[PDB]
């Protein structure tokens, strides 16, 4: 009752690892011609409106890719209480800085022109992307500090310095990525992020560059947790992002000199 942005019941690990959240998901689409500043998209959104409006998320594909490579994120995130647009880019060969402009154009369409705008709270927006759309997710985050959250997935970018980003960022890289190797992309990106901005780095064990293109329980769970925590201020989701022993109902307080 205190936080006016909480949606859905108390999270558990099970509900975040499941293939669907608690909300039924409808979808619509904007054509490429209609879409001003990006190559069209599909919009996934919670069918129900009775609990209040929702935050919105734009998601961008990578180099030479279309929405079908990020398609599974749409229903996965939308079912936890989010309006999601998986876009195509103006061309499949757009460099990451282009994709950042298109990520913002997409959120612009969603807020102002789309048929589900009344369902969005336009002050609570987030960006996500894969590969060069992850680099575009970083650039868009630096240039629009009013974003609530950003999630680069196996990101790629020639720029390695992201110290001006004041938006909470969760970087998901892949341990065996041979296309955007974490040692020269995802890990440098995270180290350069400031310590005053909440941030996180999650490396997928054994994963390749194409882990984000298929349904993935880990990417799913931690993205939902990250967006809920920062697009909704939902502190019910801190137990997954900052796990502690006092999360157990039997333990009121725990402190340690961890890590040991
Ligand atoms: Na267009
Ligand atoms: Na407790």
């Amino acid at each position: 009752a205190a936080n006016p942005y909480e949606r859905g019941p108390d999270p558990t690990e099970s509900s975040l690892e499941a293939s669907s959240g608690p909300f039924s998901v409808s979808e619509t689409s904007v054509s490429r011609l209609s879409a001003s500043g990006f190559g069209g998209g599909t919009i996934y959104y919670p069918t129900t409106t009775s609990e209040g409006t929702y935050g919105a998320v734009a998601i961008s594909p990578g180099y030479t890719a279309t929405q079908s490579s990020i398609a599974w994120l749409g229903p996965r995130l939308a079912s936890h209480g989010f309006v999601v647009i998986t876009i195509d880019t103006n061309t499949t060969l757009d460099q990451p800085d282009s994709r950042a402009r298109q990520l913002m154009a997409a959120l612009n369409y969603l807020v102002n022109r789309s048929s589900v705008r009344s369902r969005i709270d336009s002050s609570r927006l987030a960006v996500m992307g894969h590969s060069m759309g992850g680099g575009g997710t970083l650039r868009a985050a630096e240039d629009n500090p009013s974003l609530k959250a950003a999630i680069p997935l196996t990101p790629w970018h020639t720029n390695k310095n992201w110290s001006s980003v004041r938006v909470p960022t969760l970087i998901i890289g892949a341990e065996n990525d041979t296309i955007a190797p974490v040692s020269s992309h995802a890990k440098p990106f995270y180290n350069s992020l400031p310590s005053s901005t909440p941030k996180a780095y999650l490396e997928l064990n054994g994963a390749s560059h194409f882990a984000p293109n298929s349904s993935n329980t880990t990417i799913g769970k931690y993205s939902i947790a990250w967006l809920k925590r920062f697009v909704d201020n939902d502190t019910r989701y801190s137990q997954f992002l900052c796990p502690a022993p006092h999360d157990d109902s039997a333990i009121s307080e725990y402190r340690s000199t961890c890590p040991y």
